[PDB]
Formats: structure tokens, sequence, C-alpha cells
């Protein structure tokens, strides 16, 4: 493909020409210009949907990654995005849309590619502003991004994504939106985020309504006839229950919405992740509180956490087991 070559050169002249206006823009340099460069009229949009389409297959992948594909599309959203903010121009939030796909695409399974676009950080910074976007389709888009750079990540990545404060963003950004295709994208990446480190599980946390938010999601009632919300909203509950545990406002905000009761009828779901999930958040909570200890007592989690030890699934033996311990070595006054 030199037609790949030729769509490349189109999106870097076009790049060109805006880091041109740009270095005579500069936040200083205050006095702006009228002509700025519009994408519109270099019919860009078409040649980053073509881009789009062929990142879809591995084969077109190796030749984009060779010719610097992933910088040039990476360079053009973040310079649009800098260019024209938070706009609702249709045109611009599809040429955004489409560039976001492609590096969907571009990142998949390709940790290079990952380390690439995490080191391009006005492109992450870029990427992270737009959670804020009014289109939940952009939105849908920058979170499934975020999601692949956070999946199986190398340290700097890793860094990275936490350094931009995708965590934070993608948080406040789950509590507005509308649609359950958005919110599946914002809750996946989330739940990959949480995993990395100490410093994400608190970020989730010390977002206002965050913990209320997560504790709902696991009654969520999806019409497209799927668990993704609840599984996902469930994981990062789990994981962030680690620090949860050591804070006695968060346990009180879940114990405001029902969270204990609601984790022992998960318990008995069919859905595995749902039960692992469970049984995770429970061997956290179970520790280290005697008015949770209690509840769980009293609510009859001791026999239901009993069924789940034979499980065959290593999680749910492992977790439901190491809850029981901790409920059973903590008895209640009332009980002997
Ligand atoms: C290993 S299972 C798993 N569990 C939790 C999280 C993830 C995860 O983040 N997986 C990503 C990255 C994998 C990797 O880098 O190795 C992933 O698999 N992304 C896929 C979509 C996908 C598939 C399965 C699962 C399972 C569980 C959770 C999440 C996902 C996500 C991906 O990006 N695929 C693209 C197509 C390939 C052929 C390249 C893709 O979806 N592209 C579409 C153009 C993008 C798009 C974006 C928004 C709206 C419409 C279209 N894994």
């Amino acid at each position: 493909h030199h037609h790949m070559l030729h769509l490349l050169e189109q999106i870097r002249a076009y790049c060109e020409t805006c880091w041109e206006w740009q270095e005579a823009h500069e936040p200083g340099m205050d006095q702006d210009k009228n002509p700025m460069p519009a994408p519109v009229e270099h019919q860009i949009c078409p040649a980053v949907c073509v881009l789009m389409k062929l990142s879809f297959d591995e084969e077109h992948r190796h030749a984009m990654n060779e010719l610097g594909g992933l910088q040039a599309i990476a360079e053009l959203l973040q310079v649009d995005c800098e260019m024209y903010g938070l706009t609702n121009d249709h045109y611009s939030i599809t040429l955004r849309r489409y560039a976001g796909m492609a590096l969907t695409n571009l990142t998949f399974g390709d940790v290079a590619n990952k380390a690439t676009l995490c080191s391009m950080k006005g492109c992450m910074r870029a990427l992270v502003a737009q959670l804020k976007s009014e289109s939940e389709d952009l939105q849908q888009v920058i979170a499934s991004v975020l999601r692949n750079l956070s999946w199986r990540a190398d340290v700097n990545s890793k860094k990275t994504l936490r350094e931009v404060g995708s965590v934070k963003a993608l948080m406040e950004c789950a509590l507005e939106v509308k649609k359950e295709s958005t919110l599946k994208s914002v809750l996946s990446a989330l739940w990959n985020l949480s995993a990395h480190c100490t410093e994400n599980k608190a970020d989730i946390c010390a977002v206002d309504g965050a913990l209320a938010f997560l504790v709902g999601t696991l009654t969520y009632r999806s019409q497209t006839n799927t668990l993704a919300i609840i599984e996902s909203g469930g994981g990062i509950l789990r994981n962030v229950s680690s620090l949860i545990a050591t804070n006695e406002d968060h346990r009180q905000i879940l114990r405001e919405n029902n969270c204990l009761q609601t984790l022992l009828q998960h318990l008995k779901s069919h859905s595995l992740t749902i039960v692992s999930n469970a049984c995770g958040t429970l061997w956290n909570l179970s520790a280290r509180n005697p008015k949770d200890q209690e509840a769980l007592w009293d609510m009859g989690a001791v026999s239901m956490l009993k069924n789940l030890i034979h499980s065959k699934h290593k999680m749910i033996a492992m977790g439901s087991a190491a809850a029981l311990r901790n409920l059973m070595a903590n008895r209640p006054a009332k009980y002997k």
C-alpha cells in the first residue's frame, strides 16, 4: 500500500500546516489570526476514515506502523483538540472519533504502540480532555483507547496514564454518562486502571459520589440483556475495597447504599465474575471492622460463604474461605 503512504502524507501535510499556525499562536503570543486551517477544507476526515477502516486488519497495521501511522493520527487528533477545544462541530467530532478508533486498533495487543502513544504526552492530555465532550459517541471511543492503553501496559505507560489524570477524568465521566454503550467502555478502562496501583484506587475513591455510583452499578438494569456493567462496576469496587476497608467514611458510604447486603445476593449469582468480585470485596470488608463483621453475621454471610469454599473456580474458593475465616475469627459479643 502506497495509498497508505499517500494518506499519511496528507495527514502530516495538514498537521504541518497546523503546527505552523500553532507555533505563531502559542498561549503567550496572545493576539490571534483569522486564517486558522480547518480540516474540512483539506479533505481530512475521509483520509482518517480510510486509515481507520484499514487499521482493523493486522496486515495493514504492520504497514502503518512502519510508516509512522500511529504518530501521525495521534498528532492529528492532538492538534485538532488543541486548536478547536471542546467543540460540537460535527466534522471535528467525526474526525476525532475516526482517529480515536484507529488508535484503539493500533494499540490493540501492541505494547510498543501503547508506550509510544503514552509517550506522546500532549496527545494523552487531549485524549483525557475529550471525556468532557458532549458527544457520548466520542466519549466511548476515548474510553476505548484509555482501556487498551491500560491493559497489560509497561511501567512507563502506567505511570503516564496516572500522571495525566485519566482515572479521575474517567470516574467523573462515568457519573454523567447516559448510554449503556459509553458506560461499558468507561468502566472497562477504570477496571483496568484500578488494578495498577494503590494511587489509582485512592483516586477512584476520592471522587464525590463515585463510591455510591459504583455500589449502584451492582444493581444496574441492562436494556441490552448483559451483565457487563454489574461485572465491571463490581470489579472496580473489588479492586478499590482494599483501601475502603481502612476508611470508615468510605465504609459508611457503602453502608448508606446497602453494599454488604447486595454483595451477599451476588454470592448466589450464576455469573462467575459477579460471584468472584463479591467474594473479593467481602474478603476485604470482612477484615479490621467489628461493625461490618457483625452486619455480615446478622445477614447470614457465614452460611452463604461456606457454600462457596468448595467451588471449582479458584478465586471464589479462596475469596469465600478467606472472608469466612475473617468472620469466624471475629464473632460479635452477642455470638459465642
Ligand atoms: C483479555 S480480556 C480483557 N479483560 C479486560 C480488559 C481487556 C482489554 O482492555 N482488552 C483490550 C486490549 C487487549 C490488548 O491490548 O491485548 C481489547 O481486547 N480491546 C478490543 C475490544 C475488546 C475485546 C474484548 C474485551 C473483553 C473484555 C473487556 C474488554 C474487551 C474489549 C479492541 O480494542 N478491539 C478493536 C478491534 C481489533 C480487531 C483491533 C476494536 O474494538 N476496535 C473498534 C474501532 C474501535 C471502536 C471504539 C469505540 C466504538 C466503536 C469502535 N481485556
